[PDB]
């Protein structure tokens, strides 16, 4: 290494360390406003399709049986990760979806 | 392409590809029921209208000559698409309906 | 037309094709006992006036020329339609009156 | 709605529009030959209270003073509803009823 | 997967998800009073039908074998599927037909 | 940016641009037999409807007189967009609905 | 959900929300006069029964004592429902049926 | 860093960046009409189901009873978001459906 | 060269031989579970479609005719490079996308 | 300068003229495969967003309207710098590009 | 100092101060290119990432707020020392970087 | 030694003893400033790299996980030579490098 | 050669040898530090560039591909001169390069 | 000149003639080989200032334009006075350093 | 003084005037060219020290701020004694330097 | 002793005592110049060691640990006979030499 090869890297290192670098904004609180529409979406279309296969106001385990991609417990269907819970109560007749904190209440006649 | 934006891509890919989606449940079966009732409703006006035109218990050919929406042969109306064919038989005094499986069989004095 | 409004369209239509509808009884059987006794009480009447016409026992055509609403040829009225042949026969003194099976038989004196 | 939920319509769709629906069959030449034997009846019937009003032969007038449900002019009983115009004429010596081409003539002795 | 592509989506699936969805509204107890109506007509045709062929007052048997789509035992006549059951008494002289608490009593000469 | 970071951005790219991703399969076809049935349906409602006001075999100006969401124009019903022609000719008698491609002839008693 | 699914929903809605749809013709005056002239019907017949059994020109009274299914009051029938007004009047010897504006007079002898 | 490095990476940058990269279209106004399409296939169907429960035509409250996603006012059904103002006129007799600017106007009796 | 520039050349390698320099951390298992998402979501599109094209639950080959940027074989698509091995088995009903050692298995009606 | 001096320059050049010194590795090849790569992502995706422009399948035009970074010619999208040629050909339904011999031919259906 | 030594160093430095010894070539031109190319990458990432926070087309200020290394002021992002000048124009939809006269000029759509 | 032999020794000291030579400039100050952007340009590295193995903003501690030649120490990871401290802190979202006087801040999002 | 001559001689020489005159500072240690430096300079680089060529961490022998002036053994990269031993170890993940007891450790993920 | 002088002479001549008196000991061959290293190690540099200008593998013409202090001719870079030829040959990608004998073969990729 | 006294200082003088004594040659012509060498050597030293403070093409006036043992007046550094005028002339890009008539021009880039 | 040879003596001793006789010129104050040029060539290689031990500016006691063949005492290195005092003054950054009246100050820069 010689004199004026340090030289010139000193010079192009100033120039090569002083650009735009754009930084990480943390962007999941609007994905999961996309995603509880997403999932809410899909749940009109689970009561549409459970009230054909009961010919009638269908059961919250039946509206539940219909959406995939997640498991199901008593009467919260959550996502295959540990997030989305579309809880229902039969007796207020409404479905929420909440992927986290950002949340979207539907109102459906369940029984 | 900078490595933050693939970063904030892997970020928002996990967050849309969490969603309720819902599945294709087949209610064919649900539907072949409720056409062999509408169907089995326009063979009994069918029926009466052949009453009033024939003066007295109708033939098989006259009562299938009311209704439309699919073609005749012999004494076996079926639809314009090959399902519910209203099959009768002049001798046991009935006509049955069959979308696909989900039949409907009525007692009608023919002759 | 949306999921949810033929969902409702199948549940009314298992309703309203789930009734009592009556069917075609042959009831000719009943009315031609009835016209032939109705044709019948005619016939005696015809035949009394014919009896002050020709001051004595009428002729079996004298008899035959009171009753309207039907033709007459040789010795037999028949009704406008062709039914209810009322036959006479002057040498057996008894005319005969038969819509369809259906008979009554009078016995007067007729020459 | 989702993708899925049209796609099931798309089906069900094509059951429900698949089924025998009867036609509109113009019965009224039929109904019009058995109005014009119901009005045919009450002429016979009100020729024999014309009778026993009269004490013999009748007038055409005094035999349209009998029947109810329609208006008379000249020597024309015509039904409320413009139709059925049972027409004598004393002189012929008989009545005729006449619905809408279906027809029936009916002879007694008026003057 | 662009960070641009799922940015539409996100835009995308806000509008897709904001539009006005109707709701099963249950029109059972609408259809039952349209088909306890619809069946009484035909209760009325049946009896009518029935004083034909008994000359005089029918029995309650006699009555409810004139309809059809619905099987009969004892003294009630029930649709093909369990409801609708017109129910007579002949002491009390009515018949009452029922689909599924919308009724409607009728009350004809039943010997 | 280091050395580095470009060839670790380099590995991703490879990752990230090697997925299913579906393509626009056109399903206009498909959603055109669909939407040819469903008014195909309207047209036999529509038509029903013309003969309880009609009292009779119902004109071709009086059948599209009650289907909406599409104007007329002497004697073809086409949709708000320009498509969906349901077309008929009295003389014929028969309706002929057409979206684009996909028809759909139905044979009804017009005047 | 991906870009390219919503793009086809898109596509698919636009064919589906494009087509003839039938509107609510409200036919209850068409169903007036066919309900009045029903009812008439029924005030003839009897009034012909009454006249039976009081062997003479019956009362307004025994004529309402025939017909069922709607009460009476005084001197006019009702049906079950509250409509069709069969109201007499002795003095004037006619009777009036009026279901809702459609009405039909007939013209008794009643005393 | 030596020199050599440097240079390595004002060739890699110069390739990484020198690719296609897509940009935001803007397409509200494709999801605009085709949430308004949504929205109006809805209020065609909570008509329908308006008319069944008011067996007749319903009025412009007994329609937004039924769509769900979005509040009332007065006479102005909106979504869950300030945007899709279903707005009626029962004096007009039509609905108009505007997401935003892409509007849709349907005409259906209501009172 | 003199002694003094190799004495300067000495201390200015001490420094800029004395930075933080950043190293390859291997983020290829963030990426292919990124991947595999991104696959996953490509999966449900096309099954999606699938069922549009299929008019009920499609085959596992028109399920892998949608997704592009890769080769089919049998009944398993995989990527344009080896990788990606999205499996189905028809009769267990559903599809696993594995990129490389990161999985996601989704479940659909599949025959 | 003293006899001494030199002999240490001569000590000290043999030792800093004896050290590990990094070649210029032409790694072109291996950038070419990436940006191909990265402009293949950016296809997909301008593609993707031509569907929701055009309503259907895109013309090859519509879909390079949307990448940035690089002009048009007739049906060949170049970046800024002549390199990376995204070639159509909307008869053969493949884009294919090609920074400098690295290619990635992909397939979707223009028109 | 004997006599010999000097003349043993004027030898040694005839060959020591006969070497090649490279000179400082100005680079700052090329380090200038690849300056402005990694900031122009920054510029591309920071748009993308202001897609998703405003969910639309950004303005120019929501772009300058995710880059890092350099201050704002206006509608001017400029690096930390004073060079690389991001300016934008939103009338114009462009931005347009520029380090020491090598510049890059991207076009995308701000408002 | 002859007095000729020194005499001339006396002459080429004087020349040999009149030259130019350079003195020792400091330049520590110069590399500090080169210094302290390279390892500012790793510190952006190393963020970039924590943030894909993080999913999300990184923590303090993992983004010094990925810089070498120099130990960490609670938040502080200094070069393997006591020198260039780059501290951050986490609440006030910005590290600062700092060589020895010159020194260089950037802000990024850690928690 | 006179007295005085030596004389002369014995003055001048008494003056001429009492200078200072420099002596021979070993400064191998001095320069072996820097010379361990400028090959971990380079060995540093060496790795970024097969990161670059191997896309992933790479093996030592491909480190040692890059670097020139001295060959290499196994995994022993020595300068041309036998010194400057950069002996790694894969499964310890650090080179280690040692002049001559001035040495410097450098850890990096090699396998 | 006396006797006495001459003899203290003769002494003196005897002492000041039996000195150690060093000899010229060639020492070219030690300089020539620190000669090409300190060439050898400008043509390193003045190949890595020739990798920035060329942006890739500089060729041998381009890399002897960097060096000073002797002229070139085709492709053999000498010193200003004729020795020090280090002359490349581009197929064989290495530099070969000659001073006097003593030489110094380096190996870099050049075209 | 004796007569053989002087007799044998005729013989000692003959003898020891009778020896080789060395002439003074002039050797200030070599050590010139010694001198603009070693000058030369420096000048080439101050100007990479240049380099570093000037972080680009030095100035003329930087470059003869380095060396020592010698003043300087516009752009001519003269030596102690008035001698070894290094003259530079910026316009022309490079430095002569001439001790007495032997000269050593050397070109360097300066400003 | 003769007379003869005594005049042959006086002949002789004009002769002998009648040549050149050179004078001792005092030649100090050339030699004194001489040495403190020799002594002022050290102190500058004495000082270009020192930097290199001390790898920075060097103190005045580490420049007088060099030169050999006399003392130092505090910061004043003296010969080995009392003359040539190289006195430094650290603040003011020059040695100055002095034999003895004639003197060569040097400027460098220690601390």
């Amino acid at each position: 290494f010689t004199l004026i090869e340090l030289a010139i890297v000193i010079v192009i290192i100033g120039i090569l360390v002083a650009i735009a670098v754009p930084r990480f904004v943390d962007l999941t609180d609007q994905a999961n406003q996309a995603n509880v529409d997403a999932t809410a979406a899909a749940v009109r279309s689970a009561y549409a399709i459970a009230t054909v296969q009961a010919k009638g106001i269908p059961t919250c385990d039946q509206v539940f049986a219909n959406p995939e991609g997640g498991s199901t417990s008593g009467s919260t269907w959550t996502s295959s990760d540990n997030s989305t819970t579309v809880s229902c109560n039969a007796s207020a007749d409404t479905f929420t979806i909440s992927r986290g904190g950002k949340t979207r209440t539907l109102n459906l006649t369940v029984n």
